[PDB]
């Protein structure tokens, strides 16, 4: 049944990357209040399957596409007030509505999604929201402001686990090649050119950017699991445009540039795209692979790229002036030829300590995977597959087996002290003691297990307090030591709940 | 499931007719609010079953015995918010809730005991209460004050009928002998006293009295459609005292007076009674029947009455001082020496109207049968069951045939003018024109048909504005009639809804 | 979820004839169910469903059954006269004599039945001209009357054709 409800509303000119609104998910569920709300108070925790359905007056006239993002744990919400970049509103579960389809309908399984359940009387980890944004903008003003209806429907029963099911298990040597939720922003053709060019690189393991802002995303990161990638790209293109408005195109793929030539460029194995519809195109490569992240000083345009070209229109009637916006969705590469992965099933760099101030220092990590710092020593953090990982999603829970190496300042002769490895459960004040370990610092490494995790049996990507394991790192003759080296290598099962992105 | 909850504040000292507090049963369940509060707002009407569950510790020292009195048309509200006389709390549905046994529970079918469905955004006719008064009070006072929880559970669901089905149809010759809801005031022993007599009417036709107040009920409306009764009087008899009190009861049916012979007594067809249980005894008379009513001049002590004599005890310790009640309930004559019907199928006097002071007389009387009042001529209105069983239930509906009489003040032969029968449908200002009829004044008498109803279905027994057929009674020559009688003869199949009182 | 009919299968109110100012008063009724108009005494029509139904088609046809019933204005010992029905067939000049009545107006009350229609089969919602049976009300003594009321119930198969509608 209807479980609650909200209003956003829509202003006469909606143009491209506006801000139309965010809805709190559990304020429209405790507003309507609601004989779901009411039966979510008996159960406590809820998992749901939730109906999204939009009420849309449909119109084929005006071009407008707007976009929902299932922002589960606010990671975008801060960045897209104002205005908002389709690179923001893309990163995390999201879907097109088109204003020509009218009414619009989902299903959001929040044990897929989100990946933990909702406490009826607070926010557990951070508060779940809908953003709509308008991801290509009207032809031309409409007569006034209006508005759209958006409706939870759902048939709340009690849960019986905290957590869902994961998302992800994190595995190296494992991308198949299939995508969810990898939308391209838009790409716009004039009307007062006869044809034109529109390149999107195939580079996708590059993180997107918003001016200095990285957007780390799962798509990007699982991409950089792989060297490169060869095969046929399977997608969708949608035209969003008024009735019209219309185009041909010819896609295909290039390899470092582009043919001046259109006779050689129709000797090319593209396809033509007049409307809504899905593409099958190769990736084309004198290597018959595209590399997966750029070198220094390398464009995407240098490696294979789908491009767009129009080769009859846009056309539209007078006196029209809108660009006419194509948006391309990528669903998988079909019939792929892989490169190794990037990595094995190998330790990896979590972070290194060096330059240090003090004799006496003392590093907590506690029972989490994440950035360290310190006023009195240099930390370097590892960038790696893993580490978007954690940061492209809600939650995450496994082992990790750590490796720590250390090099000495000082002479080995006069060398003195340990590297200490606390292993508590607890906390430092009132904790047990478990698997605590001395390393004479002469013995130059050692290695010990961490457990990323809690009682509750996942650790969100922020700072949080639940009683777990516990561990530190105790220098007490840290100046003779020249860098403190920890990886890690994460034990098979190592879980990732509800993807997300994460914009720095 | 649990649809709405109340409480009810317990004195220290709770005395025997202490006014406990009303619990409202749409609040109830509209402050609750409420799973089913949330279904009722959707299904718009609801005819529930409800199960009432008042939670109290039982407790077997206290002789503490309370009264919940279903009130679905606030008839008794007005008169035992300063003190409950049982007379009024026990004349309409009602359960006794007694101490020793805790935990109370009962299903109320609000489709018969109340009749209409509720509609979630308003009171329809008046507000159903539930009210709770102390029956018996405590032996002596308790430690401190306390409260008792009352919960309603229901599974509500949208009702397809504004009506229930009726609770009764009127039948003059149809009074079975089986009674519900008929509990007689409490008797009281004094411990003080070696032996003692209480004296328990069964003259049942009798209206009840509290000071110069009658309250009218249906039980003893019943019995008035009788000219008297003989048989076996089938009871229970509830003892309501702590468990350190204790009584032997001889119960036997006398005829006017008691023997003074101890004997004698004995050998009269009585019961031992030591404890609550039913009792069979024969009603005793001359005639093997009593009359259902009394005569003037006589008393109910003058027919068959039912005794109860205390041959051994009430005992307590020292030094208890509060006297032991004895509750009877009455179920039903068992084997049933019935008289005649009081009534035949027959007409009967609705009202006669005499003394007019002008010409011009214009009596509305709508789809109601009521109580008439007038400024210029004088009311004399019928006392008979059926307008009693009119003012002991909540709503009615019917037709009833009405023949008019009238006999001439002036000389006949100066005689002109009519007794006219305007009949619409709507109302004198925009209604539609039915069967009016004009009777000339020589003819001395007239008939037609009344519809008591509405487009609704039914009737309160109150002024309401409900489109309905109309009818109006208009003199033009009134000062030349002695008077004009109105009869009528419900129509087979007259129904009413919600058995309640009505005190005047 | 219907309510009672507003209506049982009796009588209705057509007209009431009151406040009359001539002692010799002829109502022409003919075959007709309609409206009436007066130079002489007052006229208050009937509003009913039937009216309506009767205002809402194009052609009608059928049988009433009339009950009339009226009060004196004088002393009823002083009384004299009639209610008289004519009842013919073709018109009052022509015409062949039916089931006239002569109602003493002592009675009070009398009744009658009324073809509504003609030779064609069926009447126009208009003044229209066929021949068929004619019916009038004959007062004498008018001004002894305080109101007679004419009240009618259809007999089953009372019949309309082609619906319509009726500004007034």
């Amino acid at each position: 049944g209807l479980a609650g409800r909200g209003v956003i509303y829509i202003p006469k000119d909606c143009q491209a990357n506006r801000y139309l609104g965010t809805l709190n998910i559990r304020d429209m569920i405790s507003d309507f209040k609601g004989v779901q709300y009411e039966k979510w108070i008996t159960a406590g925790l809820v998992m749901p399957t939730f109906k999204i359905v939009i009420r849309l007056p449909a119109n084929a006239f005006t071009g407008l596409t707007w976009v929902m993002s299932f922002d589960a744990y606010n990671r975008i919400t801060s960045r897209i007030t104002a205005s908002a970049d389709p690179v923001y509103t893309l990163s995390v579960p999201h879907w097109l509505i088109h204003h020509k389809l009218g009414t619009f309908s989902c299903e959001i399984d929040y044990g897929e999604l989100c990946g933990h359940a909702m406490w009826f009387k607070s926010t557990t980890f951070e508060s779940p929201r809908l953003h709509f944004t308008c991801l290509t903008g009207n032809n031309k003003e409409l007569a006034a402001d209006w508005q759209a209806v958006v409706e939870l429907y759902a048939e709340l029963e009690e849960a019986t686990s905290f957590l869902g099911k994961p998302t992800l298990v994190f595995d190296p040597g494992v991308f198949n090649g299939k995508f969810q939720f990898l939308t391209c922003p838009p790409i716009f053709f004039d009307l007062t050119a006869v044809t034109a060019l529109r390149s999107a690189g195939l580079t996708l393991g590059q993180v997107p950017m918003v001016g200095t802002t990285k957007v780390y995303n799962l798509n990007s990161t699982l991409v950089s699991c792989v060297l490169g990638m060869g095969g046929t790209v399977r997608g969708r293109v949608h035209i969003c445009a008024p009735i019209f408005y219309s185009i041909v195109l010819w896609v295909v793929s290039e390899w470092n540039g582009t043919t001046m030539d259109w006779n050689e460029l129709f000797k090319y194995p593209g396809v033509y795209v007049e409307e809504d519809g899905s593409f099958e195109v190769k990736i084309r490569s004198p290597y018959h692979r595209t590399p997966a992240r750029l070198l220094a000083g390398q464009s995407q345009r240098d490696m294979s790229s789908l491009n767009f070209y129009a080769i009859a229109g846009p056309i539209a009637p007078s006196g029209e002036t809108a660009q006419l916006p194509i948006v391309v969705q990528i669903d998988e590469i079909v019939r792929p030829d892989l490169s190794l992965p990037s990595f094995e099933d190998d330790y990896f760099v979590w972070v290194d300590f060096s330059e240090f101030t003090l004799d006496k220092e003392e590093i907590e990590i506690g029972s989490r995977f994440f950035d360290f710092t310190s006023n009195t020593c240099r930390v370097s953090m590892g960038e790696n597959p893993f580490a978007a990982m954690i940061a492209c999603h809600g939650l995450h829970s496994g082992v990790l087996d750590l490796k720590l190496q250390w090099s000495l300042n000082t002479e080995f002769g006069k060398s003195s002290g340990s590297v200490t490895i606390t292993k508590l459960v607890g906390d430092k004040a009132m904790g047990l003691d478990g698997p605590s370990h001395v390393f004479a610092i002469q013995k130059l490494e050692g290695t010990t297990e961490l457990l990323v995790g809690n009682f509750a049996g996942a650790n969100p990507n922020t700072r949080f307090s639940l009683y777990s394991r516990w561990m530190a790192i105790k220098l007490d003759q840290a100046k003779s030591i020249k860098v403190l080296r920890v990886l890690c290598k994460p034990r098979p099962g190592f879980s990732f709940y509800g993807r997300t992105s994460f914009p720095v």
